C-alpha cells in the first residue's frame, strides 16, 4: 500500500521518541449483518497491534509494552526471584533496570464505519470492469491522541478517514483504489491499516510543527511525503 | 466539504481566556440497536462520543480538555516514571520532569438521550432533493445533552439539549447529499448528524455559561457576534 | 409541548432547593418488537438527564450531581495535589468548598410502558385520516419520590401517565394527541420527556401543600398552571 | 380506579401506623413475552417495589422505609456531615440530622406467578357482550408477600394473592375488564399486578390482626366490611 | 385448594412447633419453554421457597427462619442499634433486639426434574370425558426436599415426590384436572391457578408432609398424641411412599 | 421401580457404613436441546449431585456429607454461637454443637456423555412390537465418579458407567423402555441418568471392596448375586 | 472396546508408577454445533480432563493428583483438623492428615481442532462395504498434552495427536467406524474420537517420555513392545 | 506430508545458543465467528494459536519456551512441595528438590489480527485444482502479528506480521488439496493456515531479531542461509 511506503521513508528525527501505548478502542459499535454471527464484529479488533507496528515502521518512535504490564512485572519477578540468592548461573544472568519511561503516551479510537456493495458507477470506470459487476466501499474513521504524562493535557489530536473502493479479481486477491492497486489482504483491514499508518504520520507532522520534536535536517521539514500529508488535513 | 456546525464553531469570539475543563464519558443512553438484518449488538449510533466531545471542545477554541478516561493508566505512567528517576542514575537527556496533573474547576459530561431513524419517500425530501417521488431517503434524529458541573461545590451549572435532524440520501458511491432542517458529505449520515449535534452543543453551552456568568467574551460587545445569535436562538 | 411550557412559567419559590439527583431506573422490563434488535429498548435510558433538565428549568430547585460523584471526587483529589505545596499560580488557583449537601434526595421509577400501533377508531377520528391509516399509541407511567436524608422517610410520591396518540405526517414531523399539535421529536420520547415533566410540577404543588417548600406569593397558589396540574392529579 | 385501591384506601384505622422497611420485591415468574417481542420483554413490569411501596403508604396502615437506595441515603449524610463539621456553613443551610428510622418489621416478596392467555368468545364475552369472533385476554398475577420479625428473623407472615383479569380494548388505550365491571386507560397487566400488590397488602393486615401482630382502634372494626370481604378471599 | 393443601392443614399436632432455617429450593431441570415462548421464559415458576416457607407455616408443624434476606435483616439491626444506643429514642419507639433465632435444622431442595407435553385423545379424552380431538396438557415435576444437621452437617431427610397433572382449559382461566395417582379413580377437579403452579404446589405440599412423616418416624421430633401416628392423612402419605 | 433401584437397595452390608463428602458431579456434556427447544434448555437435568446423595443414602454402605451449601451451615452455626453465648437461651430451645463430621474419603463426579437420537422402525420396533412406522426414542448417559483420598488427594478410584434406554411412550406420561421390557412414570432421560449414577455408586463400592478401602461385613458375600452382576458389566 | 484403550491397558510397566497433579485439559476448538442445535451445544464433549484421568491411571503408569477441586480438598481438611484437634473425637473416627502428595510433574494439554461433516463413498464406502450414496459420518479432533517442569518450569514433553474417525449407524445406537489411518462401538462417535485421542496421547507420553529418559521400562529391552513401537510410529 | 512452513522451521541454521523466551497468551483479535447455519458462538479460527506458537518456538531450536498461562497453577504445586517437605519426614524416593523457578529477558505474545473466509467456485481453483468449475473449493485467509518485548526495559523490541492464505478443497473424505500463495493435507485447512501462519512469524521474528542485533548464528558462514532469505523476501 502506498501509505506503508510512505510511513517508511520519512526523514529522520534527532532521536527515536520513547512512547507508551495504551489501547484504540473500537468505537463503532458495529457488527456484521445476516448472515455473519451476531457476534462478528464490523472491523477486525486488531488496531492497537497495527499501531505498534507502524509507530515502530516510521523510525521515528520506541513504543514501550502497557497492554501486557501486569505479565512484565511477573516476569520481573521471576528475574529477582532467580538471582537474589546469587547462585544463579552467570552465563543466565539478566541485568534489571527500571522499565523506561515516557513522556508522551499515545491512545485512540476506531470513530466510524461504512460498508456498501455497489455495482457500475464511479468505480466500474476507474476499475475497468463491467457495469453489473459488484465492488465494495469500505471507509474508516480513526482518530489518535498524544497525552502529556506531566501534566495530562492533550499534546496531538489528529483524524484520519480511509476510504477504499475494492472488489475481488481473483480467488482472495483484491484490486483496490484510495479515494490503482493490488492487495492479497481482506478490503477492511487494508483500510484500517492504511487510517492507523496515515495517522502516525498526521502524528508525526503535527508533533514538528508544534516543537514537540523536530527533524535531523529541519530543512527536510518540506519533504515530498511531508507536504503531501500535510496537505490531506485540510 | 465540511459541515456548518463546524464552521461556526471554529470561528466563535474568543474567551478572556481557554477553560481548562476535565472530560468524563458521554454516554449512550438511547437504548438502541439496529433492526434486522443488522446483528442485534450493533448499536444504532457510534460509540465515540467522547471523542467527538474532546475534540469539539478544542476546536471552539474556547475549552481545554483534560482526558480522564484513561485516568488510571496516566497514573500508572506517572508512577513508572518516578520509578526511574528516583536513583538519580536516568541518562539526563531522558529525564522527565513531572509537574501536577492540570486540575479543572469545571467538569463537563452528556448524554446522548434519542435517536430515531426511518427510511421515507416523496414529501418534503422529494421536493428538496429534487427527486423521484418513489426514490428512498432518509431521516436520522439524534438528541444530545450536556451538563457543567462545578467540582468545587456538585452543583450542575449547566444542562443544555441539542436535536439534529439530517434528511440524507446517497447520490453517489460514498457520497450524501443532505438538508439540515443542502449539503454533501463523505461521511456516513448518522455520523454527521452526531457531530453535528455535539458541536452545536458546545456552542449552546458557551451561550449558557456567558448568560449565566461562568465565563465571559474577551471583547464585551462581541455578545452579539452572528454565531453566537444564530445558536442562541436555536435554543428558544 | 405543552408540559415544557408550563414548566417554565411556574410561580417563583422563596428561594430555589437544593436536592440530590439519583437515578430514575427503567422499571417496565420492556424492549422493542421485531424487526427490532432484541436489545433496544422501548423507551430510552435517559430518564434521569430529562429529570435534571426539569428541575433546573422549573427555576425551584438547585440539582446537586450524584451519577458522577466517583468522578467529581477524584477532581478535587487531583486540584488538592495541584495546590497543597503552594507553588501553582495565584490565577491558577481552585478554591474548594465543601460539596454541597441536601435534606432531600429525588429519585424515581418508570413503572410501566405500553406501545401499539392503530387503525380507525378515535385517532381517525380527531386526526382526520383513513380508517385503514396506522397511527402509534404510546403510554408511560412514572413514579417520582422525594425522601428525607435525615430520616429515610419518603417526604412526597406522586404519579403520573401520558397517553400519546401520534402519526407522521412529514418526514420527521408527527401530529398527536394527548388523551392537536405537532412536534419533531419521536413520541416515546415526547411521552417521557411530558411524563418527567408533569411529575416535577405534581412534585412542587404536593410540596406546597405538605408546607415542605413556600411560594414567594402565596396566592399564587391559585396560579393558572399549578391549579390545571392539581386537577390532572385527580 | 379500580376497587382494590377503593377499598385500601378506606380500610378501619390500626391503633397508631406501624413502621415497616421495604426491600425489593423480585419477579420470581421466569417469564417473558413470546414471539415477536424481544427475547428480554419480561412479562410483568419490574417495578412491583415501588407499587408495595406505595399500596402500604396509601393503606393508612403502614409508614414505608424504602430500602433499595441505603447506600445512597448514606452517602448524602456523609456529605451532609463534612459540610457542617468545621462549623463554618451559613446556619440558613445548616441540616440536623437524626437517626435513620428504624422498624421492627420488614416487608418482602415475591411476583410467583404469571399466565396469559389470548381469548374468544366464550363466557367472558356474555358480561363483555359480544361475540364469539372478538378476542379478549386473561391476565392471571400471583402475589407472595412475608413479613419478617427483625428481633427474631421469624417469618411472622407469608400471604398469597391471586387477581385475574379479563379485558379487551374498546377504543385505542382504553379497556374495559372483569375481576373474576370498570374500565381502565392502564394496560391490563399492569392493572393486575397492581390490584395483586394492593389486595396483598389487605390480606397482610388481616392476616396481623389475626396473629396478633396488630388491632384496630376500634374493636367493632375488626368485622369491617372491607377487611372480610378480603379475608373470604383469602379462604 | 388441593387436596395436598386440606391434608397438610389437617395434619395432627406435634408436643411443639420446630425453628427451621429456610434456604433456597433450587430449580435444577435445565429447563425452559420452547418456541414461541421467549428463549429465557422458565418452564417452572422461580418461586418455590417461597411456597415453601408457606408450606412449613401452612402445616402448624414448623416455625420457618428468614435466611435469604439475611443480609437485609442485619442491616436493619443495625440501623435500629444506632436508633436507641444514644438512649433519646421515643420510648414508644423503642424496639428491644434479641439475638437471631437459632435452629439445629435447614431445609432446602431441588426442583430435579420437569416435563410437559400436550396430548390428545388417548387415555386423557376417556377420564375427562372430552373429544379424542381436543388437546389437554401432561405436567410433571420431581421435587427433592433435604433436612440437613446443622450440628454435624450430615443429612438427615432426603425425601422425593412427583406429582403428574393432566388438565385441560373448560373456560376461560378455570381448568379441568387429575392427578395420575388417582387416574383410575376417576376424580376430576376444577382449578383457577395455571396447571404447572398447581403441579409446582401440590409437590412441595406433599413434600412437606412426607418430611414430617419421615421425621416422626426417626424420632427427629414427636407427635403430641404417639396414638395419633395412625391418623388418616399421615397413613396416607406414609404410603405414597 | 428401576432394576438398578432394586439392585442398590438390596446389597451386602459393609462393616459399618462409611461418612463421604458430597461435592458436585458437574454436567460435562456442553449439550442443550435442538429446536424448537429455548437455546437454553440443558439436554440433561442439572440434579445428578441430589441424586448422587440420595443413591448414595439408599445403598445403606455410605453417609453423605453435604457440602455444596457449607458456607449456608457455617452461618447457622454463628447464629447458634451468638444466641446462647450469653447463656439466657431459653432452655428447651438450647441446641448443642458438636463438630461438623469430617470425612477421609470425598466423592465427586462428571456427567461426561449425552446422545440422544429419536428413530424409526429397525430393532426397537421388534422388541416394541410396534408399527415400523411409529417412532421411539434412543437416550445415552456416560457418568464418571471419582473417589478422592483427602489426607493425600491420590485419586482412589474412577469408575465410569454407560446407561442406554430405547422407549416410546404408551400412554400419556407412561413409558415403554429396554435397556440393552419395562414401564416408568418417570422421563426417560431422568431414568436414564439416575439408573446411571444407581450403577456408579455400585461400581464404586465393588471396586472400594476389590482394592480394600471399605469391607463387607460377611467376606464370604463377595459372591452375592449382585455384586457379581454388577462386577461383570466392568 | 476400541484399539487405543486394550493397547493403554496392556503397556510395559514401569520403573513405578509417576505421580502427577493434573490440571484442566482446555477446549480450545472455539466450536459449537450448528443449526438445529443449541447455539450453546458444544461440539466436542467437555469432559475431556475427566478422561485424561482415567486415561493416566488405566495406563498403570501414573498416579494422578486432583487439582481441580482443591479448594474442597483444603476445606475437609481444616473440618478433619477442627474434628480432632480437641482430642474428644472416638478413635474409630479418627482421621490421620498427611501432607497432600505433591509432584514434580504437572500434566496439562488442549484441544485444539475438531471438524465435522457428512461423507458418501470414497474410502468409507470400501472400508465400510456400502453403497456409494449412502451417508457416514466424519469427526475429527487435535489433542496436545504436555508435562510440565514444576521446579523449573520449563516444558519437559509436548505430544500432538489428531484421530479421526469415519463412522455411520447400523441399529439404533450402534456404530460402525474407521480409525482413519473396521470396528463396533455403543457409544457416540466424537465421543469415540475424544476419548481415543486422549488415550492416543498418554501412549505418545509415556513413549516421548522413555526417549528422553523422563522415565524408565522395567526392562530397557522391553522399548521394543509391539505397542510401544505402534505408537512411535504415528508420530 | 506436511508445510513448507513446517519442514522450513525445522532446518534453521543454529544461534549461538538457544535462547529463554517467556510465552503469554495470543489473543484472536479478529472479532469473527462462522456464519449461518453455524452457532453465532462458533469462533472462525482455532483458538489454540497459544499451544501452536509454543509448539513452534521449540521446533525452530531457537528457543526454550516457558508457558505462563498456568503459572499460578505452577505456584500452587510449589507450595505443595514445599508443605510436603519442609518438616523433613518425606520419602527419600519421593523428595523433590526444588530450583528457582527459570528467568527471561524476554517475551514474546502476539495477536491474531485478521481473518477472511469464502467458498468460491471456478476461477484458479478450478484449474490448478482441476476441478469442475461448478465444484466448491474454500478460500482461507490469516494474519498474525507475534511481538518481542523487553523484560528489562518494556521496549517492544520486535513486531512481524504474516498472512498465510490457502485455496482448499476435499478430495476424498478428510484429506485435502491445498495451494499455499498443490499439496496434501489430514488436517483442516483454517488449522493449517493458523499453523502456518504462525510457522512463518517465528520465522520472520528469528530474523529480525539478527537484524536488530538481538541474535546472531552458530557458524558465520551461514549469514545468508536459504531458508533465511527465503522468508525474508516474504517480509519485503
Amino acid at each position: 500500500a502506498q501509505s506503508y511506503k510512505d510511513l517508511t521513508h520519512l526523514p529522520a528525527p534527532t532521536g527515536k521518541i520513547f512512547v507508551s501505548v495504551y489501547n484504540i478502542q473500537d468505537e463503532t459499535g458495529q457488527f456484521k449483518p445476516y448472515p455473519a454471527s451476531n457476534f462478528s464484529t464490523a472491523v477486525p479488533q486488531s488496531a492497537t497491534a497495527m499501531l505498534v507496528t507502524a509507530l515502530k515502521d516510521s523510525r521515528w518512535f520506541i513504543p514501550l509494552e502497557r497492554q501486557g504490564l501486569q505479565n512484565l512485572l511477573n516476569e520481573r519477578k521471576i528475574i529477582r526471584a532467580a538471582q537474589e540468592n546469587g547462585t544463579v548461573a552467570i552465563n543466565n544472568r539478566i541485568p534489571l533496570q527500571s522499565l523506561t519511561a515516557a513522556n508522551i503516551m499515545v491512545e485512540g479510537s476506531i470513530i466510524g464505519y461504512e460498508s456498501n456493495v455497489k455495482s457500475g458507477g464511479v468505480g466500474a470506470r476507474y476499475f475497468g470492469i463491467g457495469a453489473d459487476t459488484q465492488y465494495q466501499l469500505d471507509q474508516i474513521a480513526v482518530n489518535l491522541r498524544v497525552v502529556n504524562v506531566s501534566t495530562g493535557e492533550i499534546l496531538s489530536s489528529v483524524n484520519t478517514s480511509k476510504t477504499i473502493l475494492s472488489y475481488e479479481v481473483q480467488a482472495g486477491v483484491f484490486r483496490f483504489i484510495d479515494y490503482v492497486g493490488y492487495t492479497s489482504n481482506e478490503p477492511v483491514m487494508l483500510c484500517l491499516m492504511s487510517a492507523i499508518e496515515t495517522g502516525v504520520i498526521f502524528l508525526i507532522n503535527d508533533g514538528i510543527d508544534r516543537g514537540l520534536w523536530d527533524l535531523q535536517n529541519k530543512a527536510e521539514r518540506q519533504n515530498d511525503i511531508l507536504v503531501k500529508y500535510r496537505h490531506m488535513s485540510v
